[PDB]
RNA sequence: UUUUUUUUUU
């Protein structure tokens, strides 16, 4: 049984005043723990802090238009006040009211901006669709609530949906049920299985069978042999997804269940798409295995909806599947409406036979109407049987699937509480991008083998709480395990994405010179526009500009960098007209206001069609993805006060390692020198002749110089 | 040295 009581968490959350900016005892995170008690004492307050800051952010950011509810009933359940309330069905569907949402119920008309009004924090417990109404079961804290005497039956209130706490509930569930985990010892001690050394012959055999390099084959062999935690660190372009697919085939060699998880839906979708192509066992046989995606069809790729469990169950139930009775009733009533005036006229004119016939027809129509009305009154048992058939179909589909892919929170769904399933082996992708409690979620189903593919050198998980991030809540389990046992981590050491000039600096400065380029990589990234000196594989443009707060005091904008980016795109496109660039260019900037300004100006000049040829994004919203050419706007321009979160080397590495063929960086050096590694990058660009300064708008206004003929020979 | 930034939710 792995269903802990959610009373404590719900009470802690419902005992909050919404009007504060922004309990508990938040401490630092240790490397190891002796007992689940210490683990809980460390991580529960940090979870509460993260939840609190997420709630404040969602309150300030939400824009759900309020709506009126009618209080139908009030009850006391546990230590909570339960209020059933009626809501219009269309309003409910528009605002998406489901079980677990956090809402503000107020008496005033604008609840979000009326603290002095009768307000309360409530959690949705059940949503029941009747006909044109929705019965919502709100649950609030029964200790100290202003609206408690005012929620009498019939009283009307105004509600606004703030956020949802399903993810928090699942992470708390995993936290409280950790004490029964098969891998509890390894999770507490952060101890992965020891590094295995294999013979070069078996390594070469795996390489030949799966078309892998030595590091990937070593990682796969250690994932097949070792039990417990196996850590695989995959720098950019090292082949993480290919390794995972070959590893899934390798583990299923015997079977021919396996739970592949990722923190985001995008990574899950990529893994599903790659596993749909098919795996191959170590025997060398190609098998099109059964890949099953778990999640709602709204956050799921259009290409993987063919293998989504929900879609499969819906398709199966659509074959087994009162309104015709209503149609016939309408038609018989129309016949009655026809017959009645005819009968009245035949009776008002002393027409014996005609009135007799019409009365006979009238009586037959009334008989049919009574029959249809009796049948209409004839469930709910059919609905229950449909739900039972749904459950059966779910189980039957799950039992035939060999690999199940999911998000971390999605793998802790309530569904599995009524489905007999165990996941012996779990592979967590993007292992360094999720907090520890999220990683623990898929491990409650009897997992004794966990392969963590990640990269702590890139971005950490989103921790809105600056205090919890300072306490160490932004540390993934991967990071702690590698912190304690670094020699047991399998590093993928060969990248196949960046031109050697692009990868040169990150490899040395972030991967200790251990990230080597693949064979024939410079020749693979050879592009025609590299013949232009200023359009080479890698370059830093010292765009001396000025930073400025975005609209509504958002983030930062550098209009000169936007102008230079437009000028660079114009020069490149004009000097190379015959190159198909659709989907080959990306423009990334770590500040959202600069991103919006870049998109705005590019659409002003080139129209909305420009977004099909250029991927506009922020540095954080680009991880895992890549483009042929990357224009990187640094935005920061104030020579004092630092460069903000530009100082974090993980974000810098992510931003530098997105490009394949060309990376063109635009930054005001006078400000960026404040950061140590940005200074090192600018100096490196200088001492290798990849730095350009002066009037950049003028240097890009004309077609620029070409590279020497002798350099192209080599 | 003024975090302003991202995942998650049947
Ligand atoms: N041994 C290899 N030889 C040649 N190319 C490889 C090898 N391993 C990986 N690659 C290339 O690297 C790519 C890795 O894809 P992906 O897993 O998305 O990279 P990332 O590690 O950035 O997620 C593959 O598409 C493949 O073309």
């Amino acid at each position: 049984r792995l269903i802990p009581p959610m009373d404590v968490l719900h009470q802690a959350i419902l005992e909050w005043d919404i009007f504060h900016e922004g309990g508990y005892r938040c401490g630092n995170v240790s490397d190891t723990y002796p007992d689940p008690y210490s683990y809980k004492q460390t991580f529960f307050p940090l979870l509460i802090n993260e939840a609190w800051r997420s709630f404040v952010t969602a309150k300030d950011e939400t824009t759900s238009k309020p709506f009126g509810i009618k209080v139908l009933s009030r009850m006391t359940v546990d230590k909570f006040m339960e209020v059933t309330a009626a809501v219009p069905a269309q309003i409910s569907k528009d605002r998406g009211l489901t079980e677990g949402d956090i809402v503000i119920i107020s008496k005033g008309e604008d609840p979000l901006n009326q603290p002095q009004e009768l307000h309360c924090l409530s959690r949705i417990w059940k949503t029941t669709y009747k006909k044109d109404t929705v019965e919502v079961v709100y649950r609030l804290n029964a200790k100290g609530n202003q609206i408690l005497p005012a929620l009498t039956p019939g009283s009307e209130f105004q509600v606004v949906k703030i956020t949802n706490m399903t993810t928090i509930e699942r992470e708390y569930a995993a936290l409280e049920s950790l004490q029964y985990y098969d891998l509890m010892d390894e999770i507490l001690k952060a101890q992965p299985s020891p590094m295995l050394t294999f013979g070069d012959e078996a390594i070469k055999a795996v390489m030949d069978n799966y078309q892998l390099n030595p590091g990937q084959a070593r990682a796969i062999l250690n994932a097949k042999e070792n039990d417990g935690f196996t850590l695989i660190q995959g720098p950019p372009g090292t082949g993480k997804t290919k390794t995972i697919v070959a590893m899934v085939g390798c583990l299923l060699t015997g079977v021919l269940k396996l739970l592949v998880c990722a923190p985001s839906n995008a990574a899950v979708d990529e893994l599903v798409l790659r596993l749909k192509a098919g795996v191959k066992t170590m025997n060398g046989t190609f098998h099109k295995i059964e890949v099953l995606r778990l999640g709602r069809s709204d956050v799921i790729n259009a290409a993987v909806k063919d293998v989504t469990l929900d879609e499969l169950v819906k398709a199966r139930m659509d074959a087994e599947l009162r309104d015709q009775l209503h149609k016939e009733a309408g038609e018989i009533k129309a016949k009655l409406a026809e017959i009645r005036p005819q009968l009245d006229a035949a009776r008002l004119s002393d027409d014996r036979a005609s009135a007799m016939k019409l009365q006979r027809e009238f009586d037959e129509l009334k008989r049919r109407q009574a029959h249809i009305g009796a049948k209409i009154d004839a469930g709910n048992t059919y609905a229950r049987e449909t739900e039972i058939k749904r459950r059966q179909i779910q189980q039957e589909i799950l039992d035939k699937a060999q690999v199940l892919c999911a998000t971390l929170s999605g793998s802790g769904h309530e569904m599995f509480k009524n489905l007999n399933v165990e996941f012996e082996t779990v592979i967590i992708d993007e292992a360094a991008q999720c907090v520890e409690l999220s990683a623990l979620i898929p491990l409650k189903y009897g997992c004794n083998k966990c392969i963590l593919v990640g990269d702590p050198k890139q971005l950490p998980p989103t921790v809105l709480s600056q205090s919890a991030a300072k306490y160490g809540y932004d540390q993934s389990l991967f990071v702690r395990m590698q912190k304690n046992h670094p020699k047991d981590v399998h590093l993928l050491d060969m990248q196949y994405r960046m031109h050697p000039e692009i990868s040169r600096f990150p490899s040395k400065e972030f991967y200790e010179g251990l990230l080597q380029d693949g064979a024939d990589m410079a020749r693979l990234r050879l592009q025609p526009w590299h013949q232009s000196v200023l359009l080479g594989p890698y370059r830093f443009f010292d765009v001396k500009g000025s930073q400025e707060r975005g609209p509504k005091n958002q983030s930062l904008v550098n209009e000169e960098e936007v102008k230079v980016a437009m000028q660079l795109y114009m020069r490149f496109r004009s000097d190379y007209r015959d190159i198909d660039l659709t989907g080959k260019i990306g423009i990334i900037t770590p500040y959202k206001a600069q991103l919006q300004r870049l998109r705005q100006k590019f659409v002003e000049r080139y129209g909305e069609s420009i977004t099909e040829q250029i991927e506009f994004n922020t540095t954080d919203a680009f991880q895992g993805r890549e483009c042929e050419i990357i224009i990187f706007s640094c935005v920061r321009a104030s020579p004092t006060g630092g460069i903000g979160f530009m100082t974090d080397i993980r974000r810098m590495n992510v931003g530098l390692t997105r490009a394949r063929s060309s990376l063109w960086i635009l930054g005001d050096s006078r400000a960026l020198v404040q950061g140590e590694f940005w200074a090192k990058l600018i100096e490196d660009a200088k001492q290798r002749d990849r730095y350009t300064n002066g009037n950049i708008m003028a240097l890009l206004s004309q077609p620029g110089p070409r590279v020497s003929l002798e350099s192209l020979a080599k």
